[PDB]
RNA sequence: UUAUUUAUU
C-alpha cells in the first residue's frame, strides 16, 4: 500500500507495544514517517462536510481545508 | 469542486 507507515501506530505510541511488530503497516517511530503522493489541489477547496456538519469522517486524512486556523 | 483516506500480521 502507497500508505504504509505514513502514519503513526497509535497503539505503539499510547502502550510502547504493537502485536504486528516488524509487520506493522503504520510508524512505530517518526524517522519511519515516508512522504504522501497528494493531489496537485490537496486543501485548496473548503472541506463541504467539514464546513456543513462542523466534522469530516475522513479527518487530517482529509484532501479538502478543513479549519483555515492551525 | 481535487469530493477524497492504511487500523493493518
Ligand atoms: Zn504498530
Ligand atoms: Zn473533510
Amino acid at each position: 500500500s502507497t500508505r504504509y507507515k505514513t502514519e503513526l501506530c497509535r497503539p505503539f505510541e499510547e502502550s510502547g507495544t504493537c502485536k504486528y511488530g516488524e509487520k506493522c503497516q503504520f510508524a512505530h517511530g517518526f524517522h519511519e514517517l515516508r512522504s504522501l503522493t497528494r493531489h496537485p489541489k490537496y486543501k485548496t477547496e473548503l472541506c463541504r462536510t467539514f464546513h456543513t456538519i462542523g466534522f469530516c469522517p475522513y479527518g487530517p486524512r482529509c484532501h479538502f481545508i478543513h479549519n483555515a486556523d492551525e
